């Protein structure tokens, strides 16, 4: 027998029975990654929270040369410390303020965009592909608006993502080509006088403010590339798999259609049960640290399995069921926890809430147009997503 390999399954419509067996028997245990490295896979709520809240389990140290790797880097090593670099530049407050869903008109733009996408699918007739022709275009349009960049530039930036978020054993030549091109695009945006709104408009102003005169042009461009990429891949993939979970639950679909004020609670449960992250969150130990029955040694890789935490019955009883009245509804780990908690969490919630509200109003009869087993799940990728999501209504 060989050492247990991760990831277990690229299917995003169901959790393997294996996760519950593992959490019960060995909530921290040694696995092999796709690179051949060994790692500790953590799968209980208690131990996942412990790792994420202890900064001695470091995300920037995962990029060190010679470290055991979950996958190959698709960005320059310094970008693994992206939020640390942003904070060190004095930019964290401005960046986080620009990516909230609170800017005037933003939520209306989201609703208008969702409704337009859905009207076009209704005109064309069933079947419709809710990933490529709804959820991903909605994420792309949102992030162009949030960044302040032209909508027509969205698709080209989007098409970098099927490579940029690969989970590969080896470096990916195309990832560098696309990264360098996207950095050049964002550098041009910062020099473009017509870009005055959104995140890039704000960074463009701060770039010429004496208080930021020593912040590198490379960092400013990197913020644009990285926030577009992480935001689009994360919101598009989450919404897509949330739609499957909703379609699989006609009673829930009808409840949210009938009572749209329950959509936020519904989205929070869809977040909790979401399988969009294809790999555990990686951290490198910077000291010898006890985690359950294992003494993790300095220099070892730890993988925090989000669905391990989020389906843990000790924290979320009847964990496979969507229940809108849980006492601890936001205590899931869908956005991470601790130092690296997702800075786009509010925007991600709103993207999904508006998308779902619009879908349920326009397509109350939405159902899969193919048997669920026919969905094609993307492999060796940092998200779990079906290549196409064919629906009828
Ligand atoms: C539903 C949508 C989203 C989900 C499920 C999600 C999930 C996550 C998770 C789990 C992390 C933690 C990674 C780790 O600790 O290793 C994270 C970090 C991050 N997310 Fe999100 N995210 C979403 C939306 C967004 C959006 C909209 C943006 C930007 C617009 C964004 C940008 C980031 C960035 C930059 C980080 C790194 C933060 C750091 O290292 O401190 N995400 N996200
Ligand atoms: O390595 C990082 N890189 C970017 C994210 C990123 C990755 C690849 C890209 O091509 C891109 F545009 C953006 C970031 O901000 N933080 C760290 C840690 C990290 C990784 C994955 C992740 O999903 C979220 C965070």
């Amino acid at each position: 027998t060989v050492l247990l390999e991760v990831p277990f399954s690229a299917r995003g419509d169901r959790i393997p029975d294996a996760v519950a067996e593992l959490r019960t028997r060995e909530p921290i245990r040694k696995v092999r990654t796709i690179t051949g490295a060994e790692a500790w896979l953590v799968s209980s709520y208690a131990l996942c929270t412990q790792v994420l809240e202890d900064r001695r389990f470091s995300m920037k140290e995962t990029a060190a040369a010679g470290a055991p790797r979950l996958n190959a880097l698709t960005v320059p090593p310094e970008v693994v410390n992206n939020m640390g670099n942003i904070a060190d530049a004095g930019l964290r407050k401005a960046v986080m303020k620009a990516i909230t869903p609170k800017a005037p008109g933003l939520e209306q733009f989201l609703r208008d965009t969702a409704n337009s996408l859905l009207d076009n699918l209704i005109t064309e007739g069933a079947p419709a592909d809710l990933r490529n022709d709804f959820a991903d275009p909605l994420a792309t349009a949102l992030h162009c608006k949030v960044l302040g960049i032209p909508q027509e530039d969205g698709p080209k930036l989007f098409r970098s993502l099927s490579i940029a978020f690969m989970s590969s054993a080896d470096p990916i030549p195309a990832a560098k080509i696309n990264w360098d091109r996207d950095i050049e695009y964002m550098a041009g945006i910062l020099e473009n006088p017509n870009i005055t709104t959104g995140l890039m408009g704000e960074l463009s102003r701060l770039r010429k403010d004496p208080a930021y005169s020593h912040v590198s042009d490379e960092l400013f461009a990197t913020i644009g590339v990285t926030f577009f990429g992480a935001g689009v891949i994360s919101t598009g993939s989450f919404l897509t798999t949330a739609l499957i979970s909703l379609i699989q639950r006609p009673q829930l679909r009808n409840l949210l259609h009938e009572k749209p004020e329950l959509i936020p609670a519904g989205v929070e449960e869809l977040l909790r049960i979401n399988l969009s992250f294809a790999d555990g969150l990686p951290r490198l130990a910077t000291a010898d640290i006890q985690v359950g029955d294992v003494l993790v040694r300095k220099g070892e890789l730890v993988l925090v399995l989000l669905e391990g935490a989020n389906f843990d019955p000790e924290h979320f009883p009847n964990p496979g069921s969507i229940e809108l009245d849980r006492p601890n509804p936001t205590s899931h780990l869908a956005f991470g926890r601790g130092q690296h908690f997702c800075p786009g969490s509010a925007l991600g919630r709103r993207h999904a809430q508006i998308g779902i509200e619009a879908l349920l109003k326009k397509m109350p009869g939405v159902d899969l147009a193919v048997p669920i087993d026919q969905l094609v799940w993307r492999t060796r990728f940092q998200r779990r997503i079906p290549e196409r999501l064919p629906v009828l209504w």
